[PDB]
């Protein structure tokens, strides 16, 4: 019932999700030089170095803010991908794999820790 230890968690999965080669296209802002519409196409760019640096400064009150800031990145890549068989959007469906599954205890721990401090 630890109201905070979502931050940590999420720290560590960032963390495991830097060092996953899947993330690599991911890791920093889509650069606008290598893909010039890209603005066209996605109102709201998104990136795990952008997530980590929002955790950081204190600015996600919850782990559901981060888990829909991560999600972000994976539908700017789903929306943003000519083929559903492209090299970016099959790393971008494997890593969503991986954060789904990292990310589930998190929030329900949270969400638990949270009902039990109103109860
Ligand atoms: C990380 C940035 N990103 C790339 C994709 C896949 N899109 C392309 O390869 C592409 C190239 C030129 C025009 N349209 C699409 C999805 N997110």
């Amino acid at each position: 019932y630890d109201i905070q230890a979502w931050k940590k968690q999420c720290e560590e999965l960032l963390n495991l999700i830097f060092q996953c080669e899947d993330s690599e296209p991911f890791r920093q802002p889509v650069d606008l030089l290598e893909y010039p519409d890209y603005r066209d196409i996605i109102d709201t760019p998104m990136d795990f170095a952008t997530v980590r640096e929002t955790l950081e400064a204190g600015n996600y009150e919850s782990p559901m803010e981060l888990c829909k800031d991560v999600r972000l990145i994976f539908s700017n890549s789903k929306a943003y991908t000519p083929s559903k068989r492209s090299r970016i959007y099959s790393m971008s469906l494997r890593l969503s794999a991986f954060f789904e599954e990292h990310i589930s205890s998190v929030l329900s721990d949270y969400k638990s820790a949270l009902r039990f401090h109103k109860r």
